[PDB]
Protein backbone atom coordinates (compact mmCIF):
# COMPACT_ATOMS: atom_id res chain seq x y z
CA UNK A 1 0.00 0.00 0.00
CA UNK A 2 1.43 3.83 -0.82
CA UNK A 3 3.14 5.81 1.89
CA UNK A 4 1.41 5.15 5.41
CA UNK A 5 -1.72 3.60 4.46
CA UNK A 6 -3.30 0.88 6.48
CA UNK A 7 -6.69 -1.64 6.58
CA UNK A 8 -9.02 -0.80 9.28
CA UNK A 9 -12.81 -1.99 9.90
CA UNK A 10 -15.47 0.80 10.05
CA UNK A 11 -16.84 0.95 13.31
CA UNK A 12 -20.03 2.01 12.43
CA UNK A 13 -20.85 -0.82 9.46
CA UNK A 14 -18.18 -3.27 9.58
CA UNK A 15 -16.56 -2.83 6.04
CA UNK A 16 -12.57 -2.62 5.69
CA UNK A 17 -11.45 0.77 5.13
CA UNK A 18 -8.15 2.11 4.40
CA UNK A 19 -6.78 4.95 6.34
CA UNK A 20 -3.77 7.41 5.91
CA UNK A 21 -1.58 7.96 9.45
CA UNK A 22 0.20 10.98 7.37
CA UNK A 23 -3.00 12.73 5.28
CA UNK A 24 -5.73 11.50 7.59
CA UNK A 25 -7.63 10.70 4.62
CA UNK A 26 -9.65 7.51 5.11
CA UNK A 27 -11.49 6.02 1.93
CA UNK A 28 -13.34 2.81 0.98
CA UNK A 29 -11.22 1.84 -1.64
CA UNK A 30 -8.13 0.61 -2.24
CA UNK A 31 -5.69 3.14 -2.34
CA UNK A 32 -4.75 3.91 -6.17
CA UNK A 33 7.53 11.73 -4.15
CA UNK A 34 7.83 14.77 -6.36
CA UNK A 35 9.83 17.54 -5.79
CA UNK A 36 7.22 20.34 -5.20
CA UNK A 37 3.67 20.13 -5.04
CA UNK A 38 0.75 22.51 -4.96
CA UNK A 39 -1.80 22.60 -1.97
CA UNK A 40 -4.81 24.65 -0.72
CA UNK A 41 -5.52 23.87 2.59
CA UNK A 42 -8.73 25.40 4.99
CA UNK A 43 -7.17 26.84 8.47
CA UNK A 44 -9.66 26.78 11.59
CA UNK A 45 -7.79 27.83 14.31
CA UNK A 46 -8.83 27.44 18.25
CA UNK A 47 -7.78 29.21 21.39
CA UNK A 48 -4.49 27.30 21.56
CA UNK A 49 -3.12 28.46 18.21
CA UNK A 50 0.42 30.66 17.88
CA UNK A 51 -1.80 32.99 16.93
CA UNK A 52 -4.97 32.74 17.41
CA UNK A 53 -6.37 35.44 15.61
CA UNK A 54 -7.70 35.72 11.91
CA UNK A 55 -8.67 38.22 9.44
CA UNK A 56 -12.25 36.93 10.09
CA UNK A 57 -11.76 37.05 14.50
CA UNK A 58 -9.48 39.02 16.27
CA UNK A 59 -9.64 37.20 18.96
CA UNK A 60 -10.17 33.52 18.63
CA UNK A 61 -11.87 31.87 21.23
CA UNK A 62 -13.30 28.40 20.38
CA UNK A 63 -11.38 25.50 21.94
CA UNK A 64 -9.60 22.96 19.97
CA UNK A 65 -12.46 20.57 20.00
CA UNK A 66 -15.08 22.81 18.88
CA UNK A 67 -12.52 23.56 15.82
CA UNK A 68 -11.96 19.93 15.06
CA UNK A 69 -15.73 19.68 15.07
CA UNK A 70 -16.12 22.66 12.36
CA UNK A 71 -13.28 20.41 10.58
CA UNK A 72 -14.82 17.66 10.72
CA UNK A 73 -18.02 19.38 9.33
CA UNK A 74 -16.90 20.93 6.41
CA UNK A 75 -14.27 17.52 5.20
CA UNK A 76 -18.59 15.75 5.56
CA UNK A 77 -19.70 18.69 3.49
CA UNK A 78 -17.18 18.75 0.88
CA UNK A 79 -17.02 15.05 0.82
CA UNK A 80 -20.70 14.88 -0.16
CA UNK A 81 -20.57 17.87 -2.85
CA UNK A 82 -22.70 20.13 -0.89
CA UNK A 83 -20.10 22.20 -0.39
CA UNK A 84 -16.70 23.23 -2.97
CA UNK A 85 -13.84 23.00 -0.80
CA UNK A 86 -12.63 26.22 -2.61
CA UNK A 87 -16.42 28.20 -1.29
CA UNK A 88 -16.01 27.00 2.42
CA UNK A 89 -11.78 27.92 2.32
CA UNK A 90 -12.95 31.34 0.80
CA UNK A 91 -15.49 32.14 3.53
CA UNK A 92 -14.44 30.36 6.44
CA UNK A 93 -10.46 30.04 6.59
CA UNK A 94 -8.53 31.76 9.53
CA UNK A 95 -5.40 32.34 7.63
CA UNK A 96 -4.86 34.91 4.69
CA UNK A 97 -4.95 32.55 1.99
CA UNK A 98 -8.64 32.54 2.35
CA UNK A 99 -8.72 35.37 -0.50
CA UNK A 100 -6.97 33.11 -2.61
CA UNK A 101 -9.90 30.31 -2.49
CA UNK A 102 -6.59 28.60 0.39
CA UNK A 103 -4.32 28.35 -2.39
CA UNK A 104 -0.69 28.51 -1.37
CA UNK A 105 0.86 27.53 -4.40
CA UNK A 106 3.85 25.87 -4.64
CA UNK A 107 6.64 24.16 -2.28
CA UNK A 108 9.00 22.18 -1.13
CA UNK A 109 10.12 20.38 1.93
CA UNK A 110 11.58 22.88 4.28
CA UNK A 111 9.13 25.36 4.08
CA UNK A 112 5.85 24.25 5.97
CA UNK A 113 5.40 23.20 9.60
CA UNK A 114 6.34 19.47 9.75
CA UNK A 115 2.68 17.46 9.60
CA UNK A 116 1.41 19.95 6.88
CA UNK A 117 4.53 19.09 4.51
CA UNK A 118 4.28 15.63 5.57
CA UNK A 119 0.48 15.26 4.86
CA UNK A 120 0.66 16.99 1.68
CA UNK A 121 3.71 14.97 0.17
CA UNK A 122 2.13 12.00 0.85
CA UNK A 123 -1.91 12.89 -0.80
CA UNK A 124 -1.95 12.21 -4.12
CA UNK A 125 -2.72 15.20 -7.32
CA UNK A 126 -6.70 16.02 -6.33
CA UNK A 127 -6.85 14.03 -3.02
CA UNK A 128 -7.69 16.11 -0.16
CA UNK A 129 -6.34 15.55 3.68
CA UNK A 130 -7.96 14.45 6.95
CA UNK A 131 -7.56 17.07 9.63
CA UNK A 132 -4.30 17.83 9.79
CA UNK A 133 -3.11 20.02 13.28
CA UNK A 134 -0.39 22.05 13.07
CA UNK A 135 0.80 24.89 15.53
CA UNK A 136 -1.74 26.99 13.52
CA UNK A 137 -4.89 25.31 13.87
CA UNK A 138 -6.39 22.38 12.09
CA UNK A 139 -5.83 22.19 8.50
CA UNK A 140 -8.00 20.98 5.33
CA UNK A 141 -5.22 20.19 2.67
CA UNK A 142 -6.40 19.90 -1.36
CA UNK A 143 -3.57 18.66 -3.53
CA UNK A 144 -4.10 20.40 -6.41
CA UNK A 145 -0.42 19.86 -8.26
S1 LIG B 1 -10.17 4.10 11.25
O1 LIG B 1 -10.11 3.13 12.29
O2 LIG B 1 -9.15 4.16 10.26
C1 LIG B 1 -10.46 5.68 11.91
C2 LIG B 1 -11.13 5.82 13.12
C3 LIG B 1 -11.36 7.08 13.63
C4 LIG B 1 -10.94 8.21 12.93
C5 LIG B 1 -11.20 9.58 13.47
O3 LIG B 1 -10.90 10.55 12.74
O4 LIG B 1 -11.72 9.67 14.60
C6 LIG B 1 -10.29 8.06 11.72
C7 LIG B 1 -10.04 6.80 11.21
Amino acid sequence: LPPGWEKRMSRSSGRVYYFNHITNASQWERPSEPARVRCSHLLVKHSQSRRPSSWRQEKITRTKEEALELINGYIQKIKSGEEDFESLASQFSDCSSAKARGDLGAFSRGQMQKPFEDASFALRTGEMSGPVFTDSGIHIILRTE
